[PDB]
C-alpha cells in the first residue's frame, strides 16, 4: 500500500479541484508506470461492495467516448481486495474506498481516501457535479525482500598466473550486468576476500612476517606471492582490505556498485609489474571515484598494530558457511542465494544462475537483453579525464561497465591513460 | 498447396525438357528454401500408392552417386498425404501425383502435376528416357492466420513530464523489433489513441473549447495540457489524429511499419519547447517518409466542422473492449492477442510476451537474436539527408530502427539535423 | 581422473615441500578453474573412510581463519566416491587417498597420491609438522564424447540466383558461432558437398563432359551452371572438391575451423562475375590462411584422369543416410546429431537446435550470449593485410568471424581489398 500525493489529483468539480494523498494497494496496478483518468459514481446501495453488484442490477459498463467509472466504496464488512474484485466484475475501472486465491485476477487500481475527502466528493456529487479524477503511478520497483543475494570471493592481486587473469577478466566482463542488476534494485551483492591467521608455531616467523598484517591475524591466502616482484604477501592483504573497505564505505552511502569501478580501475591503473601496487596509486582511484578516503583509511586501520581488524575478522568468519551453504574454500567462489555456484565463471553462465531466482515477469531487463548500458558517466564524468572547454571526454558507458579511454576526436586517437591525461598524438 | 511455375523444371529428356507449374503441399517441405534434383520412376503396380509398397517388393533406396527417386503416383483411393508417406517409407525422395496423426512424420516434397504433363513423363519413360527433375522452393513465409496481434495505446505529446518521455523512449527502443516483426510477416500491429467527448454540461465551455476538436466530439485525454507551452489540448488531439491517419494511409498501401518512422521522427523533429508542434513540421516528415499528404489530410478532415471524424470515432469505440479483453483505461496500454499486457514496458519484457504467441520453431529470428537490423535505408535513403555526389548519407540502420544522423566523414563529425541539412563543421 | 603435476604442490613442512603429481576424480571439482589451500589431518581410526565418520565422533569442521582440512584416507574396502562423500559429511574440504545415486551431491576435491608420498606426509605429521597443501585446476574442458555433431551440405558456387546468395549469407553469419563452438570443444562440424555420376547412357556426352571431372565419376549437382558465365559445371565440381580438401587438410592438423575462413574468403575474393573462380585465386587464399598447398593439391588429385577421387567418392557415399537419418537430397541440408534439420537457416534458429544437444549448465557461452568474438587475428593477422611498421592492420574479429577490411586510420578510410593491398585514398 504505497502512499503518494501526486498520484491522486481531482480533475475539476472546480470547488474541490486539487491534489490529494491516497493509499494504493499493489494489486490491480500494472508493472509499467501509467495514468488513469475517470469519473466517480457513488452507488446508493451495496455501498460496502461486499455483496455482488449484479444482485442489485447495478452496472458500470461504459459507452464510447465516456470517462471510465470510479466507484466510491465505503470500507467495512470485507477486505479491499474483495471490494476491488466485486467492482471490477460490475465493470469498474477503479475504486475509491473512503473512511486467498482469486487475488491474481484483480486488475483495476484501488485507492484509499480520507473520510474528509470522501465526504467532499459525496456532497459535490449530490449537488450534481461530475467528479472526475486522475491517477498516476510509476513503474514497479522490486520489493527488497525479492532481490537476489549473490556474493563473490575474489582476489585483487594480478601477478598470479592464469588464475588471477581469469578473475580480473570476470570482474571486467560482469561489471556492466553487476551494476545494472544492483542499481535496478534486483540484487544484493557483497564481495569477500580470504585470509588465514598465523599458527602459534610460526608466530614471529620470517614467513609470517612477510605474509601477515596486524601481528599475524590476517595472512595472504596463497603461500606463493612471488616476493621477486617486490611485493610481500602482506602487501596483498592490505590491498584486499582496502577493496573491502571501499565496498563498506560505498555500501554505507547507498552506492555499493562503485566497488566494481574501483577494482577494475585498480586492475588497470595499479599494476604490479610497473610497481604501482601502492597506497598512493589506490588513493588516486579513491579521488577519481570520489570515495571518502578518511572513512576508507579509518576502516583499514593500522595494519601494523597488535589489534584486530573488524572487517578482516568478519571476512574470516564469513568464510565459515552457516546454515546450508558450506565453508568457502576455493578461490574464487560465487555464492547465489546462500548456495555455492559450481558452474563456469562466464557472464552468460552466471546470469542464467541468478535470473532463475526471479519470478517470471519479475525478470529484470538484463536477463532478457544485451542491448543495455551503465549510466555512470552522468556522475562526475565517471571519474575519467575530460575537457569541458572542448566538450570531449574519456568516459564511455558500455554493456560491460564504464570505461575511461582517450577519445578519438576529428579522427585523431588521443594518447594517454584516460583517467588523468589525454592529449593529441602525431601524424 | 502453393502453386509456382519456376518451382518445377524438367531436367532433360530433351523432348520434354521444360519449366512446368505444379502444386506443392506444405507438408514434406522444410522451412528453408532449397532445391531437390532427382529422376522419375513409375511403378507398374501399387500406382495409387494406397497399399504399402513393401507388400509388392517395390523399393526406391538409392546407391551412391545415384539421383534420388521421384515416384509417379496416380491420384485416387487415398489422400496425397498417405501417398507421400507410403512413398517415403519405401525410400522415395519426392512424389509426383498425376491427374490425422502421422502427418508430422512426412518429410519428402509432394507435387501435383497435369495429366497432360504426367502422360508426357509416362511415354518419355516408356521409350526409355531418364526423366530427371529439379524442384526449387523459397523459405517459409508465415501463414497470416498465425501472426501475433499486438496493439499500442500511446500519446504523441512530449511536454508531459516523466510519463511522456518513457513512452517516446519505448517507441524508439522498440522500433527496430516492431518493424522486423511486421515486415517479416509475424505481427499485425495497430496503434491507437484515446479521446473523450465533451459532456453536454460543459459544451461551449472555455475548457472544452481549448481541449476538443470537431465541436466537442474528441478531446485531449489528460486534463492538464499545460497551455503555458502555447499548445492547447486540442492541438494534441489533432496531432494524434494525424498519426493515426499516417498509420491508416500507410496500412492501406501495405507498409504500416512506417508509422514507427513517423512517430519517432515527429518526436525528434517537432518538439513542443521549440514551438514545432505544428502542421508544417509534421507535413515535413510526411514528405521525408514519402507518405501521401492528400490522403492523410483527407483522413484528418476538418477538425473545426460540426461533423464526426470516422477514425477518431472508431478509436473511441475501440477503447471499449469487446469479448474478453477489458476497456482500455490506462495510458499507455499494450494489448497482445486481445489480452492487456501488464508487465514492464521494456523491449526485452515485451518481446518475451509476444514470442510465446509463436509455435516453437516457428519463432521469428528477432526472438532468438539481437544481431539484427532494419532494412529502411534501401528505400529513399530512409528519408534522411544524403549527398549522392559524395556517396555520403545520414541514413543508418540499427537494431533500434532507422536513424538520420549527420555522418562523420574523414573524421569530421558533420553538424546538422540529418533529415534536411548536414554540413562540415570547424577545427 | 585427470593427472597433473602442478595441480598438487605441498605448502611447507619444509622437509617435504614440493610439487607432486596426483590423480583428481572429476567429481567434487567445479566447472571453473580455482585453487584450494588447506592442511592435512590423518585420522587414527576409520582410515578407510568406509564407515561413517560420525560413528567415531570424528569431525573436521573449522574455526575461522583456520586452514580447511584435507583428510588422508587409505584406499580399500570402498570406492573413492564414498570416501569423498563420507569425508565431506564430516566437514572435510578435500580428501587425499594414499596407496550410484548420491554421486551428484559430492562437492569436495578428491585426489589420489603415491604411497611414497602418502608415507612422507604421515611421518612428517607424526613428527608434529603441519602439512599444508595447494591444489589448482583449470576450467572444465568438455569431454569429446559430449560434443554435438553437426554437418552441412553446401555449395560453393555463387552465380546461382537467390539460392546461392542465401547459402553464402549463412556461412558468413554463422562463421563466428561455428568457430567458437568448435574451438571451445563443443562441436564436431564436417562440411559436405554433393555430386552425381554420369549415367552410362550419356558417357562421353557433350553435357557430361562439361559437367563431370574424373571421366564422369563426379558431376555438378544442379544441371544449370549457366555456362554463359564461362565456367562449366565441372569447374564447380573442382572448386567444391578443393573446399572439401581444405577441410580434410585442416582437420588433420587440428584446426578444422579454418574451413569457415576459407569458404568465406573464397566467396569474397574469387567471384565468378569478375572471372576469379580460378585455381590461382583459390591458391591465393591457401597462402593467406597458411594452408598446406602440397597436401590440398594432392587431395584434389588429377581431376582429368580415369581414376576415383577418394574424397569425392566418400562424399557420394556420405549422402546415403545410414541408420536413422535419411539420404541427403536437398541443397542445402543441415544435420545435427544424425538428424536432418528442417527449420529456418538462421543463426538464431540453428543455435537453438544445437544448444538443446547440451546438458543444462554444460551449455557453451555462445548459447547464452552474443557478447563474443573470434580469436583469429592473434594468428598471422588472420591472413589479412597489415603494416607492422605502422601498427595498423586490416584484421578485425567479430561475433560473425574474422574480417579483412582496409582500416580507417586518422579518419582516413583506406581503400583496397584488405587481404593484399590497403592504401590511403584522397580528399
Ligand atoms: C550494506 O548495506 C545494507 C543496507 O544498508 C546492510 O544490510 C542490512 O544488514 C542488517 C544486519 O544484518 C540487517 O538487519 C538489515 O536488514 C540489512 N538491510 C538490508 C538487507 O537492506 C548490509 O549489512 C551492509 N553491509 C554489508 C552488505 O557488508
Ligand atoms: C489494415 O490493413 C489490413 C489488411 O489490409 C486490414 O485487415 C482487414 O480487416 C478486415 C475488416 O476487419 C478483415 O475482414 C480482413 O480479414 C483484414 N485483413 C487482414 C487481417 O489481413 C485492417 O483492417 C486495416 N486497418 C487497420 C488495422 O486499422
Ligand atoms: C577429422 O578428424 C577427426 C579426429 O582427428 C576424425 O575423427 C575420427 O574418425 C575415426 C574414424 O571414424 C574415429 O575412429 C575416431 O574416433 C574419430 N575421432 C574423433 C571423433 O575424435 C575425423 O574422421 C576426421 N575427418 C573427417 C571429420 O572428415
Amino acid at each position: 500500500f504505497v502512499v503518494e500525493k501526486n498520484n491522486l489529483k481531482v480533475t475539476s468539480p472546480d470547488s474541490i479541484k486539487g491534489i490529494y494523498e491516497c493509499a494504493i494497494g499493489n494489486f490491480g496496478v500494472p508493472q509499467y508506470g501509467g495514468t488513469l483518468v475517470g469519473t466517480v459514481v457513488y452507488p446508493k446501495s451495496n455501498q460496502k461492495a461486499c455483496k455482488s453488484y449484479s444482485d442489485f442490477d447495478i452496472s458500470f459498463k461504459s459507452k464510447p467516448g465516456r470517462l471510465p467509472t470510479f466507484v466510491l466504496i465505503d470500507r467495512g464488512d470485507c477486505y479491499f481486495t474483495l471490494k476491488a474484485w466485486i467492482a471490477q466484475q460490475a465493470g469498474a475501472a477503479a475504486i475509491l474506498v473512503a473512511d486467498a486465491d482469486y487475488l491474481q485476477n484483480i486488475t483495476i487500481p484501488s485507492a484509499l481516501i480520507t473520510k474528509t475527502l470522501g465526504d467532499s466528493i459525496k456532497s459535490a456529487l449530490s449537488g450534481g457535479d461530475m467528479v472526475n479524477m486522475k491517477l498516476d503511478w510509476t513503474e514497479s520497483v522490486p520489493h527488497p525482500d525479492e532481490r537476489v543475494e549473490y556474493e563473490l570471493w575474489t582476489n585483487s592481486n594480478d601477478e598470479c598466473g592464469k588464475k588471477c587473469d581469469t578473475q580480473i577478466e570476470f570482474l571486467k566482463n560482469f561489471k556492466g550486468a553487476a551494476q545494472i542488476l544492483e542499481k535496478g534494485g534486483h540484487t544484493q551483492f557483497t564481495p569477500h576476500y580470504i585470509t588465514w591467521y598465523c599458527p602459534e608455531a610460526f608466530t614471529l616467523s620470517k614467513q609470517c612476517k612477510s605474509q601477515c598484517i596486524n601481528h599475524g591475524r590476517y595472512c595472504a591466502p596463497d603461500p606463493e606471492q612471488d616476493f621477486t616482484k617486490g611485493y610481500d604477501g602482506k602487501d596483498v592483504v592490505v590491498q584486499n582490505l582496502r577493496q573491502a573497505c571501499v565496498y563498506r564505505v560505498m555500501n554505507d552511502t547507498g552506492k555499493p556498485w562503485v566497488w566494481w569501478d574501483y577494482v577494475t580501475d585498480f586492475a588497470i591503473r595499479c599494476p604490479m609489474k610497473e610497481k604501482k601496487y601502492t597506497k598512493e596509486c589506490a588513493d588516486g582511484i579513491i579521488k577519481s571515484l570520489g570515495i571518502d578516503l578518511k572513512k576508507v583509511d579509518k576502516c583499514i586501520g593500522d595494519p601494523e598494530a597488535d589489534v584486530e581488524n573488524p572487517v578482516l575478522k568478519a571476512e574470516q568468519e564469513s568464510q565459515i558457511g552457516k546454515g546450508s551453504r558450506g565453508d568457502v574454500t576455493i578461490l574464487p567462489t560465487l555464492v547465489v542465494n546462500n548456495r555455492q555456484y559450481r558452474g563456469k565463471l562466464e557472464k552468460g553462465a552466471v546470469l542464467k544462475a541468478m535470473c532463475s531466482g526471479f519470478q517470471e515477469s519479475t525478470e529484470p531487463a538484463i536477463c532478457l537483453t544485451e542491448d543495455l548500458e551503465t549510466n555512470e558517466c552522468l556522475e562526475n564524468n565517471g571519474g575519467c579525464w575530460q575537457d569541458k572547454a572542448a566538450n570531449i571526454t574519456a568516459c564511455r558507458d558500455t554493456f560491460r561497465g564504464r570505461l575511461c579511454e582517450c577519445p578519438t576526436v576529428q579522427g585523431v586517437k588521443f594518447v594517454g591513460d584516460g583517467y588523468t591525461h589525454c592529449k593529441a598524438s602525431g601524424a
